[PDB]
C-alpha cells in the first residue's frame, strides 16, 4: 500500500496510523475524549490510568486528545510551579499510558497570546500577524513549536519506539474567538501560519512521529468554497477535520451536520486522506451549565450511520470533563447519560479495546509534493521588508520575484541555509510571483498583497 503523507519520511508505526485511520471510514467511528485521563468527575485525583468514559461504559475512548496547554502548566497533568521540561514528561507519560492501552493520540494547541501574555481568548494584539515570518513575535512562536518538537520525540514506548500522533494547530480559524482566527489575519496569513508550522517541525526539527489535521471550524452547510478557503493545501494537511458543537437537537441541526460530514469525506477521498469529526459536543456541555437535549448521543450517530458516505469519518471526539458545571461525557446525575451508554454500545462506535491493527501495517509514502510558498509578504498581507520563500520536497537551482503593479521589480533570492530563499525588498495591489527553478522542474505561486 502506497499513501499520501505530509511527512513522507515518517516512522513506520504513523504512516500504518494514517492508514487504519482511512481504513475505518464507514466501518466504525473512533470515540475520542479530551482530557480523558487527566480531568475526570468520578475518576478521583487523575495519574493517566482512569477515565470517566472507561467509568460509564466499561471501556476507554478509541481516541485520547490533548493540548499544549499542559506544556504551558495550564492543564493537566502539566502544573503551574513546573518547568514546561516536566510538564513535557508529564505529557509524554499520559500519551505512554494512552497507548499502552490501546489508544490513538491526538494533540491540539491553545497557545497562549504572545503579545498580550493573556490566553488564547484573548484576541488583541495582532499575535496572529506577530508571528508569522517576519513578525515581531516570531521567535516567540519557535520557542513554543521547539517544545512541542521536544514532546514529540518523548512520545516513545518503552522499546523505544515513537508514539504517532494527529497534531491538530490553529483549529476553528475560519471564527474569531482565538487570536489566529478569521478578523485576525487574511486567508494567506493563516495558511503561512500553518505552512511555517509544519515546515519547522518537519523539516527545521525533524519530526517524524506527526500526522497533520486541519478543521477550520463547523456550519458550513457543504459549501466546499468556504471550508476551504484556508486550506493550507495538500502538501501540508494529513486530515480534514470538522468542529460542531449544538445543543438544540433538532432536524436543521442533523441536516447541517450531515452536509458537513459528507463534504469532508468527499473532498478527503478525492484527495487519498482521511477525514474526521474532530470536535463534536452538546454546546456548553452535558453538565448544570449546559444543556440535555433529548437523546442527543443517538440521534447524532443514526443520522451518520444513516448517511453512507457522511459515516466515511474515522473518529468523532467530545470536550473534556473539566467540573460540574462544564463537562461533555455524560455521568450520574446527567440526564443524558444512558443515551450516552447507548451511543457507546452502539457496534459503530468504537472504542480503545477494538482498536487492532492501526500501527503494526506495512506501508509507503508517496514520494513528497514538490511545493513553493512565500512565506513573507503573506497573500493578503499588507505590506524594507524580506521577501522570504520556502519551497519544498525537492533540490532547488535559484528562486527568482517579480513584484507587479507591469512589473516593477525583479528579485534574485539567496537560500538561508535553513528554511527560506531570502532578498531584501523595499516596496496599490501589488502581485509577487515567485519562480523556483528545482530537479522537479519549474515551480511559481503568486501572492495578492495591498
Ligand atoms: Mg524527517
Ligand atoms: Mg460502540
Amino acid at each position: 500500500e502506497t499513501i499520501a503523507i505530509v511527512d513522507a519520511d515518517a516512522t513506520a508505526e504513523t504512516r500504518s496510523l494514517l492508514s487504519y485511520l482511512d481504513g475505518v471510514r464507514g466501518e466504525g467511528i473512533l470515540f475520542g475524549h479530551q482530557h480523558t485521563t487527566s480531568f475526570g468527575l468520578t475518576t478521583g485525583p487523575t495519574d493517566g490510568t482512569t477515565s470517566d468514559v472507561k467509568n460509564v461504559t466499561g471501556d476507554f475512548p478509541a481516541v485520547f486528545g490533548w493540548d499544549t496547554l499542559i506544556i504551558e502548566g495550564n492543564e493537566r497533568p502539566g502544573l503551574a510551579e513546573n518547568t514546561r521540561d516536566e510538564n513535557i514528561a508529564l505529557f509524554a507519560d499520559y500519551i505512554r499510558k494512552a497507548d499502552a492501552i490501546g489508544g490513538v493520540n491526538t494533540v491540539s494547541a491553545h497557545v497562549e497570546n504572545f503579545v498580550t501574555g493573556g490566553s488564547f481568548y484573548d484576541t488583541s494584539g495582532d499575535t496572529l500577524r506577530a508571528v508569522l515570518p517576519g513578525g515581531s513575535h516570531h521567535a516567540e512562536l519557535v520557542a513554543y513549536l521547539d517544545d512541542i518538537a521536544e514532546l514529540a520525540d518523548a512520545s516513545r514506548r518503552d522499546d523505544g519506539t515513537l508514539i504517532p500522533i494527529v497534531f491538530r494547530p490553529w483549529h476553528e480559524n475560519a471564527g474569531s474567538w482565538f487570536w489566529w482566527g478569521a478578523a485576525y489575519g487574511s486567508p494567506g496569513e493563516y495558511q503561512e501560519l500553518y505552512r511555517f508550522t509544519v515546515e519547522y517541525l518537519r523539516d527545521v526539527k525533524g519530526v517524524s512521529n506527526f500526522l497533520y489535521a486541519w478543521g477550520p471550524g463547523g456550519g458550513f452547510g457543504g459549501n466546499r468554497d468556504v471550508y476551504l478557503r484556508t486550506y493550507p493545501g495538500d502538501a501540508f494537511v494529513d486530515v480534514l477535520g470538522l468542529d460542531t458543537y449544538d445543543s438544540t437537537g433538532s432536524d436543521a441541526f442533523l441536516a447541517g451536520l450531515v452536509a458537513d460530514l459528507r463534504m469532508i469525506a468527499e473532498i478527503a477521498d478525492e484527495k487519498g486522506k482521511v477525514s474526521a469529526f474532530t470536535e463534536f459536543g452538546v454546546s456548553g456541555g452535558v453538565g448544570t451549565n449546559g444543556s440535555s437535549p433529548a437523546q442527543w448521543f443517538t440521534k447524532v450517530l443514526a443520522a451518520i450511520k444513516a448517511d453512507p458516505v457522511a459515516s466515511r469519518n474515522a473518529y468523532m471526539e467530545t470536550w473534556r470533563n473539566a467540573d460540574a458545571g462544564q463537562h461533555f461525557v455524560p455521568v450520574p446525575g446527567d440526564a443524558l447519560l444512558e443515551d450516552f451508554q447507548a451511543y457507546a454500545a452502539d457496534p459503530f462506535t468504537l472504542f480503545a479495546s477494538e482498536v487492532t491493527g492501526a500501527f503494526d501495517r506495512t506501508v509507503a509514502a508517496a514520494p513528497a509534493q514538490p511545493v513553493v510558498h512565500i512565506a513573507s509578504p503573506a497573500d493578503g498581507a499588507r505590506v524594507p521588508t524580506t521577501v522570504r520563500v520556502r519551497v519544498g520536497g525537492t533540490d532547488v537551482q535559484s528562486v527568482t520575484v517579480e513584484v507587479a503593479q507591469t512589473v516593477v521589480d525583479t528579485l534574485d533570492l539567496a537560500y538561508d541555509g535553513a528554511l527560506w530563499w531570502t532578498a531584501p525588498w523595499s516596496p496599490s495591489t501589488y502581485t509577487v510571483t515567485a519562480t523556483a527553478t528545482t530537479a522537479a522542474g519549474t515551480l511559481d505561486v503568486t501572492n495578492e498583497v495591498a
